[PDB]
């Protein structure tokens, strides 16, 4: 059933996943010396290319591949259009490894055909709380604690093959070359997410969406007018009213994040993320990189009253090309990123996220039901969407966990 995935160090079935009681590696321990410096073989008409994702023109080349060939819905209505600025931000965090950005080009004429990207992340990925309890009950705490220390691993994203080259087994070769490049740097695990079901997720969460500009969303067929609104003389007027928001934030002391807020934001974020089984550990340099505002890319606000930062939220922008329509070329989506609340309930903090996003011209706010995202769904009028984000590890056995025990946001 899976000619490629059956050959890789990942759990092969749900049944297998059920037998997993401790975090730890799947594969033989190996060393960098066991990995060849010769690149993985590829047919003679293609070549590997390493783009420089800090250089405008190479970012632009990858940007066009993704704009024309990346994730789309099944009815070919919308295709993600991650911006050039977004790609530089997502792919070049502190201490990134340029060799982990991997492309394939056609050799004759240098046409770009495929891409995959890894970035470093320090992740807590030790045995989860409910399974450490089971271990204590069996006298197996030593084995369950073996890999408690946060690990320096790889996060994979942006795998893309050109539409003309689909179903030719190019994605497996991309994945094996990426694995070689990561292994050459003495890293042996990865974390990745996808919408599709592959062998075998350790967690799965549904997507949720919150309408900000319902008239546009109905026009482009992202949304429909629900049946119940047909009982009204003006269904659209009533739908707009339903999703109406304040025109300015409600929380006293809300302001954009600045560099001097980095230590306090790191403190409150790391205290909060510690409560979840799987989550990142960020340095001050990483907090700066992933959270300081960047025009068109990431938006972050702190609540500061009386000279103390007590809460914050962040969101990032992913537009989509509107493939079929005549009034509109883009869908502008805001995605909930990291946050932490110590002074106000989460629903009150995230209402200000929706207000700022609407003010800035976003059409919808989306999120996965990770973190405590379920805690404000109903009051803030999010609804569940037809999509899931499945969380996977490469070369790491891991017990199934609930999505509310995952604290890693993937872009
Ligand atoms: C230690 C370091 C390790 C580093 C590596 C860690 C692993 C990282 C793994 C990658 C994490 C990526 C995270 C993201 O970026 S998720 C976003 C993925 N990108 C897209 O959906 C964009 C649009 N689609 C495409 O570009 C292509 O359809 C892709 C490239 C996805 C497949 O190309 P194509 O359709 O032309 O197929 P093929 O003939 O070449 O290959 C077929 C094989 O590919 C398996 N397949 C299909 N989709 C995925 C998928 N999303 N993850 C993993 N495997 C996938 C499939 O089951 C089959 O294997 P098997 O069923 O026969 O066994
Ligand atoms: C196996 N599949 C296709 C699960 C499909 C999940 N994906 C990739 C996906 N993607 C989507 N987008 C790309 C929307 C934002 C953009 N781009 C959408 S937009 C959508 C409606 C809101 C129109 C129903 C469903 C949907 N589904
Ligand atoms: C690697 N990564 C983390 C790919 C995040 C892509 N994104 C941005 C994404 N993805 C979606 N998927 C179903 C996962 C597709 C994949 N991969 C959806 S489904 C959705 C609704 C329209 C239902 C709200 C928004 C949305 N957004
Ligand atoms: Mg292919």
């Amino acid at each position: 059933a899976h000619a490629f995935w059956s050959t890789q160090p990942v759990p092969q079935t749900e049944d297998e996943t059920e037998k997993i009681v401790f975090a730890g590696p799947m594969d033989e321990p190996k060393t960098v010396a066991d990995i060849p410096e010769e690149p993985y073989p590829i047919a003679s008409t293609f070549e590997w290319w390493t783009p420089n994702m800090e250089a405008a023109d190479d970012i632009h080349a990858i940007y066009e591949l993704l704009r024309d060939n990346y994730v789309e819905d099944d009815d070919s209505m919308f295709r993600f259009n991650y911006s050039e600025e977004f790609l530089q931000w997502a792919l070049c965090p502190p201490n990134y490894i340029p060799d982990w950005h991997v492309a394939v080009r056609r050799k004759a004429d240098k046409k770009l055909l495929a891409f995959i990207a890894g970035v470093p992340v320090t992740l807590r990925m030790g045995t989860p709380k409910y399974m450490k309890v089971k271990a204590q009950e069996k006298g197996e705490g030593e084995e369950a604690a073996k890999y408690d220390e946060p690990r320096h691993i790889c996060e994979i994203n942006f795998l893309c093959v050109h539409k003309q080259l689909r179903e030719k087994r190019l994605a497996p070769i991309l994945i094996k070359e990426a694995t070689r490049r990561v292994n050459r740097t003495n890293v042996w695990q990865a974390v990745y997410t996808a919408g599709v079901l592959l062998p075998t997720p350790y967690a799965s969460g549904q997507y949720f969406h919150r309408s900000l500009n319902p008239e546009k969303l109905v026009e482009i067929r992202f949304s429909g007018i629900p049946a119940q609104y047909q009982k009204f003389q003006n269904p659209m007027a009533m739908l707009k009213r339903n999703y109406q928001l304040p025109s300015a934030p409600k929380n006293s002391g809300l302001r954009e994040m600045k560099p001097s807020d980095v230590p306090q934001v790191r403190r409150i974020l790391m205290n909060y993320l510690d409560s979840f089984d799987v989550g990142p550990v960020f340095s001050d340099a990483e907090i700066s990189h992933y959270l300081l505002p960047r025009d068109g890319v990431v938006f972050t606000y702190v609540v500061e009253n009386d000279k103390k930062v007590t809460d914050f939220f962040s969101f990032y922008r992913i537009p989509s090309t509107v493939i079929g329509n005549s009034n509109y070329n883009l869908l502008n989506a805001a995605y909930v990123h990291y946050y932490a609340a110590t002074s106000i309930p989460l629903h009150q903090l995230i209402l200000d996220l929706l207000i700022v996003a609407h003010s800035r011209g976003f059409d919808v706010c989306n999120m996965v039901e990770i973190l405590d995202n379920r805690s404000f769904v109903e009051q803030l009028k999010f609804g569940a969407g037809d999509g899931h984000l499945r969380y996977y590890f490469y070369n790491w056995a891991y017990p199934k966990i609930k999505p509310s025990q995952v604290a890693l946001v993937m872009l």
